């Protein structure tokens, strides 16, 4: 799976994403191409590359694809679809979009199509949250960086007590005993709806992740975002059952958000 990097044309820089600069470019000249330039350092390299070519098997319309890599050289590059719109965070933050509530949760059926194919192969996403998730072109969102929190060497991105791990996305027995599974993606991916409906709030806005900590372990919860009606806010709360076993599959979530988009739409 190495790409040759004479094949790369670079055209435009994208900016700083998580963990090295990206840049749009072509491959081939024809090809759209997104080139990620890995941060010396940031990854543990070996183990890395070694799950960069099983994730180049994992191919799905609403998972960004993955190209090929450039290993023969330092930093890495990390080849794959080109993504126009760039990251979900900051797309739901634009106003000028004016986004219909149709628009919104077809946002959520992709990115809970794309989590039902990694619950396919048994593979979990781990850090889910709208910073992670793409969008193209035609405004089609598409879930990245599965399963690469795993190679991030940083100890305050790997646990609990970590200034940067995602308290706001984990679930109680994620805070309390570090106890991941498919239950703390479907958990994240309730939260990334609430991210989505709220236009790109923080979750738990007026919160530290310490008193988010304490908030969730007395069962408290995120409360419906404006935009979100009764039908769809039922969905997203669903994820957090205090109870992991009680919480849905992404095939069950999928099923429910096509219901609520044939009856509302
Ligand atoms: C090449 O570009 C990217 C690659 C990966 C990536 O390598 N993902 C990955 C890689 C692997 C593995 F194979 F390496 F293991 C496994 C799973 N996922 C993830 C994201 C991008 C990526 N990052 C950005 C912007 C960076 C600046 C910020 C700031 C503002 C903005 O919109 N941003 C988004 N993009 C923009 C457009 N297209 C992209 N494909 C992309
Ligand atoms: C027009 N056409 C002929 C040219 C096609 C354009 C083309 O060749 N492109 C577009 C830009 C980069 C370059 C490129 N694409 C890929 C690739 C694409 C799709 C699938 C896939 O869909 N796999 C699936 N597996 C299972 C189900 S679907 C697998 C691999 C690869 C690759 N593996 N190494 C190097 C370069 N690569």
């Amino acid at each position: 799976w190495e790409i040759d990097p004479k094949d790369l044309t670079f055209l435009k820089e994208l900016g700083t994403g998580q963990f090295g600069v990206v840049k749009y470019g072509k491959w081939r000249g024809q090809y759209d191409v997104a080139i990620k330039m890995i941060k010396e350092g940031s990854m543990s390299e070996d183990e890395f590359i070694e799950e960069a070519k099983v994730m180049m098997n994992l191919s799905h319309e609403k998972l960004v694809q993955l190209y090929g890599v450039c290993t023969k050289q330092r930093p890495i590059f990390i080849i794959t679809e080109y993504m126009a719109n760039g990251c979900l965070l900051n797309y739901l933050r634009e106003m000028r979009h004016r986004f219909q509530t149709q628009q919104l949760l077809e946002m959520c059926k992709d990115v809970c199509e794309a989590m039902e194919y990694l619950e396919s192969k048994q593979f979990l996403h781990r850090d889910l949250a709208a910073r992670n998730c793409l969008v193209n072109d035609q405004g089609v969102v598409k879930v990245s960086d599965f399963g690469l929190s795993r190679y991030v060497l940083d100890d305050e991105y790997t646990s609990s007590v970590g200034s940067k791990f995602p308290v706001r996305w984990s679930p109680p027995e994620v805070l309390m005993y570090s106890k991941f599974s498919s239950k703390s993606d479907i958990w994240a991916f309730g939260v990334l709806m609430w991210e989505i409906y709220s236009l790109g709030k923080m979750p738990y806005e007026r919160f530290t992740n310490s008193e988010t900590a304490e908030h969730i372990a007395q069962g408290l919860r995120l409360y419906r975002p404006h935009l979100a009606s009764e039908k769809v806010y039922t969905i997203m709360y669903s994820c957090w059952h205090e109870k992991a076993d009680e919480r849905p599959t992404f095939k069950i979530l999928l099923s429910n958000i096509l219901d609520v988009m044939d009856e509302e739409s």
